[PDB]
């Protein structure tokens, strides 16, 4: 049944837009540099990213800003949410803690004025613009070149996959803090950039996927997992069952399967059927066990009972098991 | 090969009470250099293996945007255009560098420590390197593209500068496998670095034995390191470097170096048109002498190692 997967992958591979977003981002960055508080702003990464396989018109860029000397306070033992504490341009923003809401209020404000020179902002992903066909969600992230927080100490378990040498190099790179609530003055750790590095450099062999003898199927199974969820999230668009599931969950599940099957020979493209089945099976195992460790913060359980109700897990579990037992009808359904 | 592992073990014993002082001097030297040389700083060493008291450091200075003019089809020697401007004088630039250094004491060599001045350029590599660094089937094209986005450096040595890629060499050696986990576990221990060490040690011992003849004066550990890199291009797989095969592997390294001596060809690993073993650089008599000495060593289980 694998050739239907390649058929689905063939269609995804094919599905002037990027020119318009590049221009708007260029204008937004330049005027954001005008402000004292957002002076060192630029693109983090390459001004494009499609979190949605199925939505080529839905872009997502991230604006980064370095915070030279911060001290983080772990909010209430969540391991992933922190207060940002510290001649500094950001003291315009509530006590000792840097206010996410105030910093987002000014960020939204400057962009709302900038697009008036038809780009439209949606109602209060800090900002999402509609350029009337293209959506672009802009996120503000704080950059810190200091060493990673202690909660990331046992994460990124890639030593047996991409090597301990690589893991030590990745951890020397900066981490990022993004605003999200609860105590609405918290920032959440973000390692978006590392995952992009890992995916585009995914093999144990440095020449993985650079010749016919070493063609893997890691990227293909990830795309098919994200597509599988995206279709299911849309089939139940109207209802609310799958609103708390994201592509971050399928991507986190994928990296764990990469840790579990580190050799390239376990990802031979001739066996796309079984590997993709194996990844569907792991993601289902996490749904039932209600355990899905954040790949970088192992004590942060993405599938906790306090974040996602077992009702929704049991629902998503039955949808996926029906698809897998029936050659995935949802792939050609829309 | 059990004699090779014996040599390698003795080589490790002579390798830590020394770096603490040279770290203090070098770090302190970079202050009075920042006085005038504002953006100067360390780039990264033991270029000579059997001399653990000699150390080589490199002081790197980024010249912002330069124009490189190739000197006389050398493809490796360049004139740098945009104080010491006459073209940038390496003579006068080293004069002000040696002046300050020798002053704060109270190129330039200070337990011996030889400090080199290098210019950094964050621009694209010169066109003479376009077909060099052929690591594509060994370390991958991704790694090649990433390494060529690193800066290149120019060093002083009829008033020119020479391209320097020693920083790329150090990275490739310490991240040397097609596998990313090569030499990180018992199932993947290779012998590349051991072969390079033995190649370097063999030549330095021969240079010491025949120092009164001056036949080997024009030979360096750089040619040994250059030939070793071509051999890794010839044998890109880690299974051709199994530590159980250190005997055959070392014999393969010696054999290629000999073939470069006999045919008098040894391309710079980054500048393929720069022939290190050319007639205008090393007399054929010296090549045949070094060839004869190495062959006698190889035929008699290397009597220069004990
Ligand atoms: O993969 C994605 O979809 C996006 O993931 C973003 O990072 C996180 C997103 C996340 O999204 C969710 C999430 C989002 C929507 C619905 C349910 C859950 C939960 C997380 O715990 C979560 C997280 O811990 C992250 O670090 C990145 O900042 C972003 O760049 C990336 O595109
Ligand atoms: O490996 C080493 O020993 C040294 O290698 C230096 O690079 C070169 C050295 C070189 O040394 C020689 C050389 C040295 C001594 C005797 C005969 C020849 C010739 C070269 O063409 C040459 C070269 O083209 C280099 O690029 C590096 O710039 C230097 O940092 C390093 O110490
Ligand atoms: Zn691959
Ligand atoms: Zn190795």
């Amino acid at each position: 049944g694998a050739s239907k997967l390649r058929a689905v992958l063939e269609k995804l591979k094919l599905s002037t837009a990027a020119g318009m977003v590049k221009g708007v981002v260029d204008h937004l960055l330049l005027r954001l540099k005008c402000d004292s508080a957002f002076r060192g702003v630029g693109l983090l990464n390459s001004y494009y990213e499609h979190v949605k396989i199925s939505a080529p018109n839905e872009f997502d860029v991230m604006f980064k800003l370095e915070v030279p000397r911060i001290q983080l306070e772990e909010y209430s033992n969540t391991r992933a949410y922190y207060f940002v504490k510290f001649e500094n341009p950001l003291s315009q923003f509530e006590g000792e803690i840097l206010s996410a809401s105030k910093m987002l209020s000014k960020f939204r404000k400057i962009i709302k004025e900038e697009i008036n020179d038809d780009v439209i902002m949606k109602r209060k992903p800090a900002v999402t613009l509609l350029i009337e066909k293209i959506s672009v969600d802009i996120t503000l992230a704080l950059e810190s070149k200091s060493s990673w927080p202690a909660s990331t100490q046992e994460g990124l378990r890639i030593q047996n996959w991409l090597s301990a040498k690589v893991r030590k190099q990745l951890r020397l790179k900066p981490f990022y803090l993004v605003p999200k609530h609860f105590q609405e003055e918290t920032w959440r750790l973000s390692f978006s950039h590392i995952e992009k590095e890992i995916l585009n450099n995914h093999g144990k062999s440095k020449t993985c996927c650079e010749n016919k003898e070493e063609k893997c199927c890691r990227k293909d199974c990830l795309k098919l997992m994200k597509y599988l969820l995206e279709q299911l999230k849309e089939r139940f668009k109207d209802k609310k069952h799958l609103d708390k599931f994201s592509s971050y969950h399928v991507k986190t599940a994928f990296f764990h399967v990469c840790t579990q099957n580190p050799q390239d020979s376990q990802w031979d493209r001739k066996d796309l059927g079984l590997c993709f089945d194996n990844c569907v099976t792991y993601f289902l195992q996490c749904l039932r066990t209600e355990k899905l460790e954040n790949y970088f913060i192992p004590e942060f359980n993405l599938f906790s009972s306090n974040l996602i109700d077992k009702r929704s897990k049991e629902f998503l579990t039955k949808q996926i098991e029906y698809e897998r037992n029936n050659e995935f009808p949802v792939f050609d359904e829309f």
